[PDB]
């Protein structure tokens, strides 16, 4: 999911629309934009679909104001109903709207809490709504008008104590300003930037990824430190504060492997370089373990793996060819909701340039293998076009565990690598060879960019969840609810 | 406007729909229904338009639960925007949704209060929204979870203490139940009824008029006493309490003159009888004041005046003839949003049976004349139809004052009787005679059915406003804010 | 169904909208408006729903031009799909659009013809589309540009030879003008009028009923003679001609009994007077056959029967009371598509003013009894409100045969009077007494207005179809297809 | 634009959808699919928007039949109105629906003709509609029911005799079958293919590009020869005939340069190879004309140029780096309707990986420069990204002439190369160098794949129009009628 916050001095609507467009790749299921207008009212527009379908001129005109927040959704909890599209809103205290990229591992627990203790009403099954509500009640502890930044920070500190999981949030509190914060583990991405308008008036903005800053002409300030909350007043005064007891930098690794745009710099790590470094480490592993292999061409599975593949072609000193033509009107299958929708998407998204495979042993390279969805079809395609032999290198290690921090992997059994050896997976997808990046490698691939990061968040790879609290019983519940069939039945 | 609220054991959506349909005459502008499903979640559906347009199968299937409220709107505050369609909802404390028929006379005073003081957010210009928030802020003064009936009532009384104006309201508090209250003056209509299901389960509903009970097969209980608050818990328990300091019954006289449906009984008064009664008084008045006149036929201006005219035709021993054909597909032109719309709607609404007027002295009868839209056009028609002489009789006294209790009449200058003597009004519409029911006759016509009512809310007639908080500055205020030009301008 | 044609000198769109509004009572299922603009292009807008829902300002603005035709649909053939909404259009020869009030009894036959012989393509199951196509092919016999009025007339004469049934049509032929014609039996209504704009420019218009002329300020010229076609050029030149070999005046009788608005004059017969005359004859029959009967009040079943009832009250010298309050947001149940929709409509459309029935023997009067739909519920209602005894007088004779001329009565078995004695019908609806108008009476009731009419079209009453060609095998097919269940299954 | 037509034994809707999806790059403005159901009725669904937006399950379930055609539009005539969305249909003779990819250069001449002469009605300003009507009017010259293959061909030849311009068309004649023809010059692409089902039933499809065959699992047959007409009957028979006087293959060169998808083979030419070939020629040109230059990296401007650039990077022995990230959710900015839309779309479409440009001399490569929209913005980005020197190379020759064959380039003044020497263009976009592929190189680059093609339709390049009916007055005409300001003005 992508969230954007802009506490500016001019109409932010097109700028947010534009921001969500570059972040569109983080959520294609719905999009929402909420602004505050001159009459301190919230102007909202959210619905299922792409940013380009969701907002029409008619909406844009209604979306007035100079401060606003937006969100593109990739459903990881609840349902695919437009009622779970973000932002969310609570009319008190003050009027708060919030966008969240993450996932609360203790949502059910906080739910009992909210009704019985806090007296708030959660109408959807979205954990982001819960989040906004935990925040809301915490904030509801400071009655004297007005809320002080210390109070806001104090509320988020309290929230940090209650909630568990991963979250990059952005919110607006009417008559107050824009608030943004990052979980105590720095799991989900969030960067702060600014655009100095004129000598004395500076606009600020937070976003999941820096590309949004770039595309809008905002300067990079830095990443919102883990556990740190930011607070920009309606008057333009920036406030900051560590709101976690033991803040630590454990960035999501999948963000580098696949999620983020290559042109973003997450925690001082150019996703682009990390991905190139991934190409280096993987091509090195291939050279070392597949040194006998006869390869005629190195073909990337668009779009994510390309540079990774490009680097691998260079390392192996083999040619890099765009054997697969991507349909520019089909999105990312992986972040699509249903497996059948994704499974089919793969055949409508890619088509071989037959000449590139005929009488050729090709090495197909992809950023990662998750459900197996892509690799399965891709290889057949490669074959049908005359590939003599097809090997597959994965820029990411086998993915054997559920993601509970903002990526839809609730069912381990849905992952192809689950309970399977590399060789079995190879046999399933029908590749002559299949090789996986080594975790320790991938880690250096990323770390090389910022050694300060000691440990990443890579549960989907090693099952060690940083927030600690994630256990087998939770994972069980989670699968019972979010497995593909349970989801389908919910889709009626 | 019309509100309904059903707390029962069966799904209420259809019942609420059918109720809104029979109360549709109270608000053709918008309709809303919100229910509580078994998950204790709100299911809402509200938008601009008639009940038949607003609700379709797709919507009905979504409106699950056995408890829900409904609303048909005739804007009297804010704007025509569907965002001000009702009901309104706030998620804390507990989750409350409310529908209001009336108008608060101290909105401005409360808007400022709600923010700086009670920390709530009002996103519209609707007083109904403000009203929900006072109840909420009052309700938010209790935390001993769960709310006891007493606290609800305590919030309502604290609410009445705060608000001024007319209001018949119904709401739902997630986890507690349905509540319904009436203003300390009993201006806006509200009745309670039940539907025993078995040995214990008895269904409860509230609605602006008893016709909604009739159609729904609900047993009539009584009018919700002025200032009373009704509270049906989720478990089915009915609690009532007087929440006004010194309540008094001052029913809106206009409900009888025109607003309500004749098959309704308001404050133990039958609108049908009250209307015939008006015709008796009007007939007797015509019999003495115009005695020396020659009338060939008595023609009602459909549809509200029909019975009145039938009865008048009775008094005078003259033929009642349905000289005017009303278009089944044109609603109440009176309650339409703009004067230009209403005017065009009158030629569409009615057409003359030339036979019934030619070479005859006709007596047109109408429940009332307000802006003079209908009468001005009706007379031109009678003439065109070959009518010798056209006389008009309004079952109602001259309307010279603005209504600030939930009836759209903000600008006294838009009322034809304003600044005019009967004869001036006669000349404008072009009648050869024009007679108005006297005020003391109207009141006696309605009281004849329930003498306990000592005084009626009849400010539109006598400029007397029971809430004693209405004044010239306030009236001028309304006039400016909502005059047809102000509204028409605002719509663009 | 209602059709309107206006060959005018100014924007006709609002005028047509207004025309369809007064004719709305002839078809509530869909509406369509097609104009010709300055660029001799057809501007069309048609869809299911009421005239008021179908056309929005956005449509109105697109509906430019000074010549146009409109239609309100009451489905009697095909399906209820918006694709069968009229007008219809064929791009050649010239560009022709047509609206039809009627029904072709030989549609299936003309269908084979059209493909094989005429080479035209019928895409819907509407006989009106077929009609337009038979016309189109006939017209396609005159190649030399341009078509002469003699040719147009000749085409319609040919059409009159081919097609069978009832039809009032209106069409526009691009670059040519507006054409209108009536079947050779004068079954369906159609009147011609005009509005002289300025010394030399006269606008013309045809319509199902004169009220449309009235409402628009058009002067009545006369009824389009049976078999006669009219042709108004784009230049304003009116042409006329008898286009049938044996033209005869056999007006639809149901039009007087129930279909048309009382304020219309069909074939020099004021529907209003015919209906009053119906009240006379029926009250006379009641006085003569129910002379012992003890009646306390005469109550009409709104809307159609009122004047009929009013007259009956006068004849019996009993009071006329509006015991039933009609919901002004529910239309005519009878012309509604499905029996369950109609059956229920009856309970949402009418509600007793209880006081009017309590301890009273009431005589309920309705224009007609068809399926029994209304009478059934009405009586229960009358009872539930305390009617001691309830009698029912029908302004129309028992209706025992299918209508194949423009009214949806394809299944005789759906008529309550089918194969039943008056007494059985009385027992079914549960009335203490039930009396039917005598055909011969009804005929004089109507004839009295225009003795020139020797014979009416009243097959639904006496099963003698004027077009002759209607036989049992056709009737059988017709029922197999249009019976309520076959229709329902078609509604999927 | 892209057209598809499938005559098969299975329902074609999904297949047509998937085909339109892979041909979506040929027209993002509108999409249309019309089928023939078992009742020999047309089922259409066309509207403005992408394939994914235009068609939803509701629509697909309605598009029944085994034969249907489809169309994805990029307006080049008329307006952007959905009424000019394709396919178009006429009901006589027999019922024909047609989809056209191209542009007729003698529209005006035919509009007058069709009315006064052939008595047909054109309701839009689309030449495709006019085209359908000529075929129709020609087809309407036969009456010996049914039409023999020969008559169809006879109508097509008579049609070609009448029309001028480029056109790849596909149509369906109710009761006969699918027909497809290509202009006498073979300008617009069209290929035929099949899908044998069993011993006899073989499915047939036509489509602007072979990729549509590939994705659909259809066997490639051949390109529809210039002037040829393909006719598949309803019973499955395939007839072909040359319907042009003196046909000749003059394929649209621009289809290879940019328009078509690389995995397509047009006129036995692979777009992928043609493009690499362009890169070889461009690479060799850069190698000689700029030899004394220092380039650090070669960066394609995604997405059309990618392979070209890869290959150029090959020629020069320089790194190919995906310096530019393209937004997956922004289509071909080139084919967007207005210059203001395209411009905003470029900043959205692309973003620079700062790493790849900083302190480097970059070589940007693009399939072409037309209005200069992309290049002007791309260069600013490279600079901003820290780039020392920014050089640009267009795989295509300077574009100085309007395309009148189905590519929106009406105003030569809107083409940057117009009235300019390379260097002037270099200065405008702000490159430190700008080189264009020579024309003779382009042609040789494409011909290298099918030397039989002697000449290409390349008027945009050399002002030479094979139809020899295009002239200055005609070009000036276009310019005036459709210049961005004319169009933008018209849209309002
Ligand atoms: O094994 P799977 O479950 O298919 O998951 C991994 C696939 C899917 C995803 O690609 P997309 O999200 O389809 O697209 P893109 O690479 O363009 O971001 C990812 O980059 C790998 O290719
Ligand atoms: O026996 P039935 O099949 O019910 O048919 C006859 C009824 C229905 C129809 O009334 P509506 O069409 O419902 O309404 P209105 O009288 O207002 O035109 C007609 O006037 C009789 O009342
Ligand atoms: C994409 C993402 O971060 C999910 C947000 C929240 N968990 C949800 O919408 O379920
Ligand atoms: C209402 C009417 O005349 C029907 C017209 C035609 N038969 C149809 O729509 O079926
Ligand atoms: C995209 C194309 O071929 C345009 C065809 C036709 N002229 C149109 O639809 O505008
Ligand atoms: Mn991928
Ligand atoms: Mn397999
Ligand atoms: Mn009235
Ligand atoms: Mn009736
Ligand atoms: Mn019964
Ligand atoms: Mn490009």
């Amino acid at each position: 999911c992508g969230i954007v916050g802009i506490a500016g001095v001019m109409p932010v609507n097109q700028s947010i629309y534009d921001a969500l467009t570059v972040l569109q790749h983080r959520g294609q299921d719905a999009a929402g934009i909420i602004t505050i207008d001159a009459n301190n009212c919230f102007r909202l527009r959210k619905a299922n679909g792409l940013v380009s379908d969701v907002f029409e001129a008619r909406h844009m005109q209604r979306l007035q104001g100079n401060m606003g927040i937006g969100h593109v959704r990739y459903p990881t909890a609840g349902s695919s109903s437009a009622s779970e599209a973000q932002p969310f809103y609570v009319n008190s205290p003050y009027g708060i709207t919030l966008a969240h990229n993450g996932n609360l591992t203790n949502a059910h627990e906080l739910r009992k809490k909210l009704f019985e203790e806090k007296r708030r009403h959660i109408n959807t099954t979205s954990d982001s709504e819960i989040l906004l509500n935990i925040f809301a009640s915490e904030l509801d502890n400071f009655r004297h008008y007005p809320l002080e930044a210390d109070n806001i920070f104090a509320a988020i500190a309290a929230t940090n104590r209650l909630i568990r999981g991963a979250y990059a949030c952005v919110a607006m509190i009417i008559g107050h300003g824009m608030v943004a914060f990052r979980d105590p583990n720095g799991i989900r991405p969030l960067v702060l930037g600014k655009r100095d308008i004129d000598e004395n008036r500076t606009e600020y903005m937070v976003a999941s990824e820096s590309v949004a800053l770039d595309t809008l002409g905002f300067d990079f300030l830095r990443d919102v430190a883990p556990g740190e909350a930011i607070y920009i007043t309606e008057e333009g005064q920036l406030f900051t504060r560590q709101c976690a007891d033991n803040p630590v930098s454990n960035p999501c690794l999948f963000e580098y492997v696949y999620f983020a745009r290559p042109d973003s710099f997450i925690d001082k790590i150019s996703v682009y370089s990390a991905r190139v470094n991934m190409g280096t480490k993987l091509g090195e592993k291939i050279a070392r373990e597949w040194e006998d292999l006869d390869i005629d061409v190195v073909i990337p599975i668009p779009e994510t793996s390309c540079d990774i593949a490009l680097e691998i072609a260079r390392i192996l000193g083999k040619p890099y060819r765009q054997g697969f033509v991507k349909n520019r009107y089909v999105g990312r299958t992986f972040i699509m909701p249903g497996q059948q929708l994704r499974r089919k998407s793969v055949r409508r998204k890619l088509n071989a340039n037959r000449a590139e495979f005929r009488d050729k042993n090709v090495l197909l390279v992809d950023d990662s293998i998750v459900r197996g969805t892509t690799s399965e079809q891709i290889i057949e395609m490669a074959r049908e076009a005359g590939a003599k032999k097809v090997y597959l290198a994965s820029a990411a290690p086998e993915i054997r565990f559920p993601n509970v921090y903002g990526i839809d992997m609730p069912s381990a059994t849905e992952l192809i690598a689950h309970g399977r050896e590399v060789d079995e997976i190879r046999q399933i997808i029908g590749a002559d060879g299949l090789i996986f990046q080594d975790l320790n490698d991938l880690i250096d691939a990323v770390r090389a960019e910022n050694p300060d990061i000691q440990q990443f968040e890579c549960s989907v790879f090693n099952g060690v969840y940083v927030t600690k609290d994630v256990d087998q019983g939770y994972l069980d519940f989670l699968d019972t609810l979010r497995n593909d069939d349970a989801k389908a039945v919910q889709r009626q």
